[PDB]
């Protein structure tokens, strides 16, 4: 009555670029959908994104990022992949996390 499926490195890779071709979701979301287990979904997924960002520009798609935000001050950060833990301009610790969708031309 019930079926094991068997989870790999090279599969699970291959669903990421399967969700994010439709809609958008943020690095804690990419979690949410899938087995968390214990710490350590945000770094992971992000080393994740520079391995796709080479294979992605190569297959003729285009990665469009969200620039990240204070919003507390109102003041507009230019787009990035890894997160700082504090802000060089003001001391706010209340950041935005950047979006991260795939476009087929």
């Amino acid at each position: 009555a019930h079926h094991h499926h068997h989870h790999g490195s090279a599969t699970r890779r291959e669903k990421i670029i399967e969700l994010l071709l439709e809609g958008d979701y943020s690095p804690s979301e990419l979690a949410r959908i899938l087995d968390m287990r214990g710490k350590g979904s945000k770094k992971v997924i992000l080393e994740d994104l520079k391995v796709i960002s080479k294979i992605a520009k190569r297959e003729g798609m285009v990665l469009l990022i969200k620039p990240a935000q204070c919003r507390k001050c109102g003041f507009v950060f230019k787009a990035e992949i890894n997160i700082p833990s504090r802000c060089p301009k003001c001391k706010s610790e209340w950041i935005e996390e950047p979006r991260f969708k795939l476009e087929r031309k």
